[PDB]
């Protein structure tokens, strides 16, 4: 359905439109990495949705940010010292840390509420490529689905390189790294990715002018205003003073057209006002 429109534009690097991920899904309306967290996303016409994979004692995988379930569930422990039986058990806190009646979902189910509406990026499932690659061919969504980490090129052909024409995967560089550079452009030469997500902690970083002309119409540049440290303090607290001072300055200086936030329904208002996003 939806999913397919959103496709066409990540795969336009000339795209003049702003995709937007909801970090964890809408959380801010229902539990984070929980399926109502996703068709809340869903409901309010986000593009991407980010999830966390952990995987259980017994080798399923969940969505899950921490290594334990203090933070966002009833239980407490290792995820990894946990069935996902008993996990099942559980149920998640809201924003507020009241107990609801959502569980866990696993990433199956994650998959399935997803499925034709909206775009998906794991994170922490780049290690676990191969076993996430059977859930997506399972739940038949292999064409929606953003994988992403931080290795080479050299190293992700390595090791999973017989799924690269199989799945969208999108590097994550930190231009904080003295070879950032060669890493992103060793990408764009032997992958020629739809996006990459760039990480930036100081200001005055001087690289990421340098990557707008680099990826100046060959791919989408990804940034995140979750928190300071990710895009030289153009965040989410900046953007609710001076939208134009964080969102504005990633989009028309750094070329951002998609942008990782933890208020979605904001970042869509200021797009839709911009005309960048229907």
């Amino acid at each position: 359905g939806h999913v397919e429109t959103i496709k066409n534009t990540f795969l336009n690097p000339k795209s003049n439109k702003v995709l937007v991920v909801a970090h964890r899904g809408n959380w801010r309306s229902a539990p984070e990495n929980s399926t109502a967290a996703i068709d809340s996303a869903i409901a309010m016409k986000v593009d991407i949705v980010e999830i966390d994979i952990q995987k259980t004692k017994d080798g399923q995988l969940i969505l899950m940010h921490d290594n334990t379930l203090d933070r966002t569930t009833t239980g407490k422990g290792e995820i990894k010292n946990w069935t996902l039986a008993d996990i099942k058990k559980l149920k998640l806190k809201d924003k507020d840390g009241k107990v609801t009646n959502y569980v866990v979902p696993t990433l199956e189910e994650a998959l399935l509420t997803a499925k034709g509406k909206i775009m998906v990026n794991l994170d922490k499932a780049y290690d676990i490529f191969d076993d996430v690659y059977a859930i997506l061919e399972k739940t038949e969504t292999q064409n929606q689905v953003i994988m992403k980490g931080g290795q080479p090129i050299e190293t992700v052909k390595r090791e999973f390189g017989s799924y690269l024409d199989k799945v969208l995967y999108m590097p994550v560089i930190d231009l904080g790294n003295k070879e950032a550079e060669k890493i992103i452009t060793d990408y764009l030469k032997e992958l020629r990715p739809a996006a990459f997500e760039i990480i930036y902690s100081d200001p005055k970083n001087p690289l990421p002018p340098k990557i707008k002309q680099l990826l100046f119409k060959k791919s989408l540049i990804w940034y995140n205003t979750l928190w300071g440290s990710l895009a030289g303090n153009h965040d989410d607290n900046l953007a609710l003073t001076d939208p134009e001072k964080s969102y504005g300055y990633l989009i028309e200086q750094l070329g951002a057209r998609i942008l990782q936030t933890d208020q979605p329904a904001y970042l869509l208002d200021y797009l839709r006002k911009k005309g960048w996003h229907n």
